[PDB]
């Protein structure tokens, strides 16, 4: 019954060639297409109920995936004219989402995380699934305690990197205003506030914004 | 007085199907060889004392180059039937390079760096010119602390790419045997016993190793 | 009065990774965009209504240029996806520019060409401009000669570089299908058949395809 928000709509410069063709979503991974791998781990975990936004070369993502039916799910759009934030394209995508808890994926992300164990405390506005921090950004994002209780970075010991995967209460988003922003200041907001609670992913995770990062994936795709 | 050796570096089979016909030295960049580019680039550093290995297509590296008197310098060339590595291949020519230290540098290499600045200490036995992570390597090679020491990657940061221009000295492969293998073995072995100097050198630096990196190795040339 | 049809959906691929970013009708030339610089000597010359296809990141060139009254003209775009060539790209545009023959401008072009003096005899099916064999193509393309009538490579003598400069007659495009391919091929029918007039432009003219040819228009205007 929980939706999921797959947060598209990066214009992957980057990737270019690539992209000045196909937006990053469709970029096929072990011959299919990154998203049709979200949305089908997402399906195996339950969630069936999609929602996408785009902007850059969106409507090839609308006439690939359709209604999400061949996918065994719906569904609803969300079309940007200019590129809304990581922020902005939630919050503009909250009347699809509706009133309850919601799962976040980056657009950008391949993982092996297992989806159906994420869930909201009652009384938190975020809960963040953290990775050991990547060679090519090792200062790490936040701080997650013995708790699971999401800081900010600490000197030393602990830090860990945003992966892109979360449940997302509306309530976040009180006080927003419609345009493009990024979500990161709106956690770090519920960070200050003690409102954030998260969890170590231990397993496989790569941020597919190059292709070094790209072929790294299609590698871990083609172990098993 | 000292001498320069610019190594091999393969096939160019990423380049292709350019390199069948044309050794990827001798592929132009803006209209003059590169493997030209690299020894006028160490001529107007004050080092015209050069050394050439080569394995494909090397007869006509030779026809191009000659003797070096038309650059202003001489080329002592160590042909190779079959490619030795990065490391067999210096080994090889070590009798042309004789008993000082010597500079190395890629033969897929172009950077905007002061060969000129070339050091190495006495006691060490390799120093190595380190570059930003470029984005198809972006985990880098090893670490460079403050005093100039080469390291192992440490897991916090501040690692760097090897960018393939380095002083070597002659000792650092005592015991070596005739055949391939790689540098990276004996400069880890020297890193192991402290005796390997860096610098990060923070200018331009190029990796031909592909079509689209040439055209952004042109990009720099043409600057001004 | 005669439009202009300005070429701007190359690829660049040469040009990368510029290009990767920035449309090369789009990068500067001391200062000055490109097809900017090209779109005010069409208008020196009394030439203001214009036709421009464009292709990958061909948006920024219609966010740049807008309707093109900025720079005194008229502009009717032709949004093309994916690159058709320098053919395709005219042959899909050819609505856009009606009936008359029109002035052809490619995009990677630089000159002090008088556009003024371009001229389309009746029956013949372009003009071409023709420039000196540049070091980057020195075997040349086509002859000229002496009554201005371009003809087919002689082992004879006349080798001169086609400029990317020309006037076209829509006739030329017949039996074409939509799709991408190159003009010259439509060009060597059209020269064998000897309806093809030219001349030989002795002023400046750059062929920007690479890094260095946009460095010496650059010291050019200097």
């Amino acid at each position: 019954d929980m939706k999921a928000m797959i947060l598209a709509a990066g214009r992957g410069e980057r990737m270019r060639p690539t992209t000045l063709h196909t937006p990053k979503p469709l970029i096929e991974a072990a011959g299919v297409p990154l998203i049709e791998r979200q949305l089908l781990a997402l399906r195996q975990a339950g969630v069936d109920d999609w929602v996408i936004n785009h902007a850059w070369l969106g409507e090839q993502i609308e006439a690939y995936l359709g209604d999400g039916s061949r996918l065994g799910g719906r569904i609803a759009y969300s079309p940007e004219g200019e590129p809304l934030e990581t922020g902005g394209g939630i919050f503009r995508a909250l009347p699809l989402l509706g009133e309850q808890p919601f799962l976040l994926l980056n657009g950008d992300v391949w993982s092996d995380f297992d989806y159906s164990r994420l869930h909201l405390a009652d009384g938190d506005l975020a809960h963040l699934v953290l990775v050991d921090n990547p060679a090519h950004h090792p200062a790490g994002d936040f701080h997650l305690d013995a708790g699971g209780r999401v800081g900010e970075t600490r000197e030393a010991g602990g830090n860990l990197t945003y992966s892109g995967i979360a449940v997302l209460h509306p309530a976040l988003f009180e006080g927003c205003q419609p345009g493009a922003f990024k979500l990161a200041p709106l956690l770090r907001k519920a960070i200050a506030a003690g409102r954030v609670s998260g969890e170590h992913h231990r397993g496989q995770w790569v941020d597919v914004g190059t292709h070094e990062r790209l072929a790294e994936v299609e590698r871990l795709l083609a172990e098993h």
